[PDB]
């Protein structure tokens, strides 16, 4: 089997991204952020706090035939911008574009922070990482992929993220129109449950190549991408008027800058993030700083290829015995 979905920015910034799935019997259409940093699949729910929902799209597990409350089972989630949910667990037949799974752990929120209930884009998430980071308790669940790897024609999703324009997620096959050149692949560890893998080097706009590893992981559930200070600072350093600031907790431009090119190493091959993908527009409201999309990742603990980063690129999440990523220009 196959699936494909297609993939919308939630807002003119690329602040993240939604895909349609279809959950339950008669279907009940969740628009969920697919995150490769994360393993848990959970919803906006009919069993969600009232006071902590505010427009998004709920999954009300009565309504559907094939639901299934999980017995004794719960979750509890916390991310890394301090954004956090948790809830109560069912069973039930996920679909993305096509691609059917039954008996998925659907985790049902109970609860959910501020960040959550303040953006009523986003239903909920469907995670992608490893399954090992899955939060359900006693019995931890499987995420939707390797639900399906068994059923796919190839045990494979990849990511194809629009710059404030519509993406696409398939899963089970590598669609070769999509991308320019050939796919390189590489190396991932499994160990902290991440795509995690290590980068041959970068370059500042038509600035030469450096050769060192930087190891992070590829995360379609961040939005910017955060790498070591020394990289970081090499970056802002080539944009006038670029400053490090505490109050607004990066690094921020003026918005009349034009900004040059990020390019990545993915072994022998390059990909080349253009400047426009790098601004992230005003600080606040009539600002005329402008917010980075390349930050630090000191304090972090790890490096994180987000959005702004997986963007540039037609990414294979390959999950075989041995799992790879690949990455293609396009
Ligand atoms: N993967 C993720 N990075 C940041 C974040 C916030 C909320 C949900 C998922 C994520």
């Amino acid at each position: 089997s196959t699936g494909s979905a297609t993939t919308t920015p939630i807002d003119s910034l690329d602040d993240a991204y939604i895909t349609p799935v279809q959950i339950g019997t008669p279907a009940q259409t969740l628009n969920l952020d697919f995150d490769t940093g994360s393993s848990d699949l959970w919803v906006f729910s009919s069993e969600t706090t009232a006071s902590e929902v505010d427009g998004q799209t709920i999954y009300t597990p009565s309504k559907s035939t094939t639901a299934k409350l999980l017995s004794g089972a719960t979750w509890s989630i916390s991310y890394g911008d301090g954004s956090s949910s948790s809830g109560d667990v069912y069973t039930d037949t996920v679909s993305v574009g096509g691609l059917t799974v039954t008996g998925q752990a659907v985790e049902s929120a109970k609860k959910v922070s501020s960040s959550f209930t303040e953006d009523s884009t986003i239903d909920g998430l469907l995670g992608l990482a490893f399954s090992t980071l899955n939060t359900v308790s006693p019995t931890q669940q499987k995420t939707f992929f390797d639900n399906a790897k068994a059923s796919l024609d190839s045990p494979v999703f990849t990511a194809d993220l629009g710059y404030h324009a519509p993406g696409t997620y398939n899963f089970g096959f590598i669609d070769t129109t999509a991308y320019t050149g050939s796919i390189t692949y590489t190396a991932v560890s499994t160990k902290q449950g991440f795509w995690e893998w290590t980068s041959t080097g970068y370059a500042v706009g038509s600035g030469t190549f450096k050769s060192t590893s930087i190891d992070g992981i590829a995360d379609t559930g961040t939005t910017l991408l955060y790498l070591p200070a020394t990289v970081v600072s090499a970056y802002w350093a080539q944009v006038s008027g670029a400053k490090s600031s505490s109050s607004v907790g990066g690094y921020v431009f003026p918005c009349s800058a034009t900004l040059p090119s990020f390019t990545f190493g993915v072994g022998s091959a390059r990909i080349v993030i253009p400047g426009d993908y790098i601004d992230f527009g005003p600080i606040s409201t009539g600002s005329s700083s402008c917010f980075g999309g390349i930050q630090s990742s000191a304090g972090i603990g790890i490096n994180i290829f987000g959005d702004v980063a997986l963007k540039a690129a037609f990414v294979v999440f390959n999950g075989a015995t041995t799992p790879t990523l690949g990455f293609a220009s396009k």
